[PDB]
């Protein structure tokens, strides 16, 4: 099944499902309010602090997604935002895989693919947010690696929303603030990872740009 790669179509009665870590936790509530107030569309926000794809033993995102789509067949969009809790070695079966090795990357993307398969077999449209630049250079190097691994794999398969340049005003590296009409506005929280309310609202707007509500008279006949 081939979803749209530019935007996701929603109708009255659909739900939007938000998944990920604290990156998603701050953004999802703004999208949820916009969906409800603009279109009457309800949502399920399961984002959870400290979670990711590397340690399903802490919280199993692929299994949770499978179970949630089964419980809620009305979900038509799955939005995902995670990463910072994942740049760690992890075990698989009897192997112990080292971060950013070929085998580590293969397993990480197998878990990504399990999510995509769960969604696509049920005609659920996936929106995945790119990882922002981070203030700490070690985490930033890990996240630049992981963001590129993900984007190269996901481009052309799903809807991707990069965030790094948007959150930095195009500067190509981490900034705390971005000028909007010459006045600096802080987008990043004190931890140099997450967002202020202004940063959360901006990313929520970027998500809404990729959601297209369809009235009952769309699509049109020919």
């Amino acid at each position: 099944w081939k979803q749209g790669t530019e935007a996701a179509a929603v109708r009255s009665g659909d739900k939007v499902f938000f998944a990920g870590d604290s990156l998603m936790q701050g953004v999802a509530p703004f999208v949820q309010k916009s969906l409800k107030q603009q279109y009457g569309i309800e949502s399920a926000n399961l984002s959870k602090q400290s979670t990711g794809l590397s340690y399903p033993s802490f919280f199993d995102w692929p299994k949770t997604i499978e179970e949630t789509l089964k419980k809620h067949p009305e979900i038509s969009v799955l939005a995902v935002f995670l990463g910072p809790n994942d740049p760690w070695d992890f075990p698989v079966g009897k192997r112990y895989l080292k971060f950013a090795s070929d085998e580590w990357a293969q397993e990480y993307l197998k878990r990504v693919d399990r999510i995509l398969e769960a969604a696509h077999t049920h005609r659920v449209q996936v929106v995945w947010l790119g990882i922002p630049y981070m203030k700490k250079v070690k985490l930033d190097g890990q996240m630049r690696y992981l963001d590129k691994l993900l984007s190269e794999h996901l481009k052309g398969k799903i809807i991707l929303i990069p965030t790094a340049q948007t959150l930095s005003g195009g500067k190509g590296r981490y900034t705390d603030s971005v000028n909007v009409n010459g006045k600096p506005v802080r987008y990043r929280s004190k931890d140099g990872i997450h967002f202020t309310a202004e940063g959360q609202k901006l990313l929520a707007e970027k998500i809404m740009e990729k959601i297209v509500f369809e009235p009952s008279t769309q699509p049109s006949s020919t």
